[PDB]
């Protein structure tokens, strides 16, 4: 079996490709690498041969967060049961809890303009308010409750996530990794992660509170209710992943995969209306003759909304806020575009390589709604769509998410017009590399309609 070719990060990949092609192979540190590229590629890896690239690579430092073989969490959780038993149980919830989440994400765009409209027409940044904003969406999905924006735990939980994300880069993190005895040195052991340990034990502090205003005798309000109820079914079985040290686990994947995420995508695209302000009217053309100028947007609106809804994807396409997805391992041998992929195998999917792809879409490095429309303004969605990636470990927060986009992007809309501040140079388009791709600061004038 031949292997694939081969000898910040994401221009090199893209580099890379061009060399060596779609699937090429790298030695990170003590890691083999295998990347792939184009939709070809991820789907032969993640869905045709998805039963076996649905691992995740082991992250020993996760043993001071309180991991273990039943209490891994969702997002790094090894294939197999433990991670199968959550997986499926947030799936479930959070389409249980359609049936609302649309009521807290609409409550909560209400609170977002009403946020902005306080800024008199005055430029600021918008970021500290959308990550609130998307932080209280996941609040109300995980404990049933918000935050005021002034709420000093709030604050200090998004400030410990912001300090966490640094975390996940770093060189004490590739060592602590590769030999886990170093973890046995106190003064190592507490410097890791002591942000997303922090996180943690102020979540604690949140779930113990949660934990004492649950009534059992009702249907569960949120997911963290959903759970306590599984953990009582669950007491005497030692096989269940419902248990209170998994429960914090869970709860703080959701936290952090999706905030960011949600609230870097709703940046750029406040970042792209300002930049475009044509698209921006053409959407607010489409609010009104849809929606109209009082009523809050709601999820039925969006069938009818196909301009809006090119535009939300162009943003998340352009935005590309994930380049390089999340690593998966290989579970067994596997052959992908004709080269052997060795069991054990890092495989990156490079998502930019999709959502960029020269061969798919008309000008992949434009900022163009008209890849989400054909001629006649009906909405397409091309296959190499793929921000949220694909397979049985695909972004299971993209209902959500979806929710968000559309919900908080076109009342913003609504009640706004956005543009760049009378004195300022236009703002790059051009992201910044880190845990996500985000737009560069820029600051924006909000004035009512
Ligand atoms: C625009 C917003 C978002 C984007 C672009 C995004 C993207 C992604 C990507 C690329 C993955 C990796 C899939 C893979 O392993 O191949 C992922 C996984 C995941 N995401 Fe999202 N995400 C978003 C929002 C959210 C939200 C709102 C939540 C929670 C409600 C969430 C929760 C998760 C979880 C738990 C995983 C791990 C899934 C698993 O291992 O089974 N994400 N996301
Ligand atoms: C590729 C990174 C992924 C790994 N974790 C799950 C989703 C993301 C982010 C998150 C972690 O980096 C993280 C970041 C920030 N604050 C955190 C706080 C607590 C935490 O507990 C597991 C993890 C945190
Ligand atoms: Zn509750
Ligand atoms: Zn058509």
């Amino acid at each position: 079996g031949k292997l694939p070719p081969g000898p910040n990060t994401p221009y090199c990949f893209d580099q890379l490709r061009r060399r060596f092609g779609d699937v090429f192979s790298l030695q990170l540190a003590w890691t083999p690498v295998v990347v792939l590229n184009g939709l070809a590629a991820v789907r032969e890896a993640l869905v045709t041969h998805g039963e076996d690239t649905a691992d995740r690579p082991p992250v020993p430092i996760t043993q001071i967060l309180g991991f273990g073989p039943r209490s891994q969490g969702v997002f790094l959780a090894r294939y197999g049961p433990a991670w199968r038993e959550q997986r499926r149980f947030s799936v479930s919830t959070l389409r249980n809890l359609g049936l609302s989440l649309e009521q807290w994400v609409t409550e909560e765009a209400a609170c977002l303009c009403a946020a902005f409209a306080n800024h008199s027409g005055r430029p600021f940044r918008p970021n500290g308010l959308l990550d609130k904003a998307v932080s209280n969406v996941i609040a109300s999905l995980t404990c049933g409750r918000r935050f005021e924006y002034d709420d000093p735990r709030f604050l200090r939980l998004l400030d410990l996530a912001q300090e966490g994300l640094k975390e996940e880069s770093g060189f004490l993190r590739e060592v602590l990794n590769a030999v886990p005895v170093l973890l046995h040195i106190p003064a190592l052991a507490g410097k890791v992660l002591r942000f997303q340990k922090a996180f943690l034990t102020q979540l604690d502090e949140l779930l113990t509170e949660h934990r004492m205003t649950w009534d059992p005798a009702q249907p569960p309000r949120d997911l963290t209710e959903a759970f306590l109820a599984e953990m009582e079914k669950a007491k005497g079985n030692p096989e269940s992943s419902f248990n209170d040290e998994n429960l914090r686990i869970v709860v703080a994947d959701l936290f952090s995969a999706g905030m960011v995420t949600t609230s870097t995508t709703l940046a750029w695209g406040l970042l792209l209306m300002i930049l475009h302000p044509d698209v921006q009217r053409r959407v607010q053309q489409e609010i009104d003759d849809v929606i109209g100028q009082v009523r809050r947007p709601e999820m039925g609106d969006q069938a009818h909304m196909p301009y809006t809804t090119a535009v939300i994807h162009e943003v998340q396409r352009f935005g590309d806020i994930v380049p390089l997805g999340v690593t998966h391992m290989t579970s067994r041998d596997i052959e992908v575009q004709g080269f052997r992929i060795p069991k054990g195998t890092t495989l990156i999917t490079n998502l930019s390589s999709v959502l960029k792809d020269e061969a798919v879409w008309e000008k992949p490095f434009r900022f163009h709604p008209e890849h989400f429309l054909d001629a006649q303004g009906h909405f397409v969605k091309p296959e190499a769509f793929l921000p949220f990636s694909a397979g049985r470990r695909a972004c299971l927060g993209e209902p959500l998410a979806r929710m968000e986009l559309f919900l908080f992007f076109t009342s913003l809309l609504q009640h706004f017009s956005f543009s760049v501040p009378t004195g300022q140079p236009r703002p790059s388009h051009h992201g910044v590399f880190a845990f996500l791709v985000s737009p560069s600061p820029y600051e924006l004038c909000a004035v009512p309609r």
